[PDB]
């Protein structure tokens, strides 16, 4: 291990996320060299990995499928940033909330998850698609009179240093977040033991266990980034709490349930067996396997409860 090559997309937010992970790595490894390789969507970065052109890539965890191709794996789940959804208001509406926008105000979001939940909670608002990156959406907000607000992840605006645009942070009772939102995943070659060990230092046990549950829930519902599925996780008092929900496209039909499981957060790293398979695409051999399997099982458990109440028919057309 000499120069650790980090591959990144050329987009602004992808670079910020990569730099943050590289800074954390450097703090654990001041004696190693890190190179950031920017290339001109996940299959192209996975190609560089497979061609040994880079050694690791940084993703928003919610953008990664629950099944990765067999030669790759998530070698690190970083300490979660703020997972909650946020509202940016049109300039004339600074200081308002969703509750106090005038009736028929148009709210911009291209997430089925966000639109379905907010339509349910706010019947008197209109939710409409809006395309573009964060800068483009904010430009269409401020330059035009079409949108009265847009919905975005709090974590994205924070990484841009634009927290001053956040006008409202949505509570779970208004809009539960996407599976993996606010956490970064580090993708690596599944068989590159040296690099898996290196990035393992980034694993945050609490976030790892929360995200295994969230992803196992999503996987067992056969969902991905695109579906109206939402979650809320918390680790308190030796319990892992997982809330999960599914919504019809307009939010009028929904199923939402909570489960918990006794799972203590590991406080120490351990030399785990190298022959255990990944869990929902994540490899964490330096973290005890017991709690990891238990988190996966909790997410499967909740998924089966939702399916028992009809979640599959909801998702099939949504
Ligand atoms: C699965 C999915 N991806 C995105 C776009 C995206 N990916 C990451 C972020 C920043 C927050 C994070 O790292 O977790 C974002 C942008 C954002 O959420 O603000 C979306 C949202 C698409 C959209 O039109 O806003 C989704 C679907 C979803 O979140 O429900």
């Amino acid at each position: 291990m000499r120069v650790i090559r980090v591959g990144t997309r050329k987009s602004q937010l992808a670079r910020i996320q990569t730099d943050s992970v590289v800074a954390t790595l450097k703090a654990s490894y001041p004696g190693l060299q890190f190179e950031i390789i920017a290339m001109s969507f996940t299959k192209e970065l996975e190609h560089a990995l497979e061609k040994n052109e880079v050694d690791l890539v940084v993703h928003s965890l919610k953008d990664l499928p629950t099944v990765l191709p067999p030669g790759f794996t998530i070698g690190a789940i970083c300490k979660r940033e703020n997972p909650h959804d946020a509202v940016v208001f049109h300039p004339k509406f600074v200081g308002k909330t969703l509750e106090t926008l005038p009736e028929k105000s148009v709210v911009g979001t291209s997430s089925l998850r966000r639109a379905a939940q907010l339509q349910r909670k706010f019947p008197h608002l209109e939710f409409r698609s809006i395309r573009g990156n964060l800068n483009t959406r904010l430009r269409k907000l401020d330059e035009q009179q079409e949108f009265s607000a847009i919905i975005l992840a709090t974590a994205g605006l924070q990484r841009m240093g634009w927290h001053n645009r956040v006008g409202q942070i949505l509570h779970p009772e208004e809009c539960m977040y996407a599976v993996g939102q606010g956490a970064l995943g580090v993708e690596v070659r599944a068989k590159d033991q040296d690099i898996l060990d290196l990035v393992g230092v980034l694993h945050d046990p609490e976030t790892l266990l929360r995200c295994i549950a969230e992803r196992a829930f999503l996987r067992h519902l056969e969902g991905g980034c695109s579906v109206p599925v939402a979650v809320h996780t918390a680790m308190k008092d030796g319990q892992l709490y997982l809330t999960g929900g599914v919504w019809s496209l307009d939010g009028s039909d929904s199923i939402q349930e909570t489960m918990q499981a006794t799972i203590h957060v590991p406080a120490q790293h351990e030399d785990g067996p190298e022959d255990d398979p990944q869990l929902v695409g994540i490899t964490a051999r330096n973290i005890p396997r017991g709690p990891q399997l238990a988190a996966q099982n909790l997410g499967i458990s909740l998924a089966n409860l939702l399916l028992s109440k009809g979640a599959k028919n909801i998702l099939d057309v949504a």
